[PDB]
């Protein structure tokens, strides 16, 4: 399987936005951030556990996207912090 | 297992930091995006997006910081190998 070539970082200028969310400390190894347009290829990212927030980009101006927020102890993922917000 | 409590999304306003490369058509499921700040351990941020993507942005980044990041291409259940890079955020 060949590697993924010519990684390029720049600056880029676009609306930001952040996820707030709260939970008993020493709880969850991780928190799974798992959002994606709503009816559309979705994207599942991975925190640790010892975070309350996390800000997100790359979001399609004037449409609906939906977010699941998962709880994760080793592996199990508990019950889903879900919510649907408006670019 | 609890469910996490209180979601709230608020608008802010920040520097957005794009990650650009380039694979071969439809050779991988998806792409494993991990990245953290050089001198930091066990608090890195792994994430997933699909094999289509060419691109992904990032905010939420402690300014004038160096972060490295790696990216896998995926297919099935394997990786390939890691495409790695450091960067600095401005500020």
């Amino acid at each position: 399987l060949p590697a993924p070539k010519n990684l390029v970082v720049s600056e880029v200028t676009e609306d930001s936005l952040r996820l707030s969310w709260t939970a008993p400390d020493a709880a969850f190894d991780s928190f799974l951030i798992q959002y994606q347009e709503s009816e559309k290829e979705a994207i599942n990212l991975t925190v640790p556990g010892s975070e309350r927030s996390y800000d997100l980009t790359g979001l399609k101006p004037g449409t609906e996207y939906t977010v699941s927020i998962y709880g994760v102890k080793g592996g199990h993922r508990s019950n889903p912090l879900s919510a649907e917000f408006t670019t």
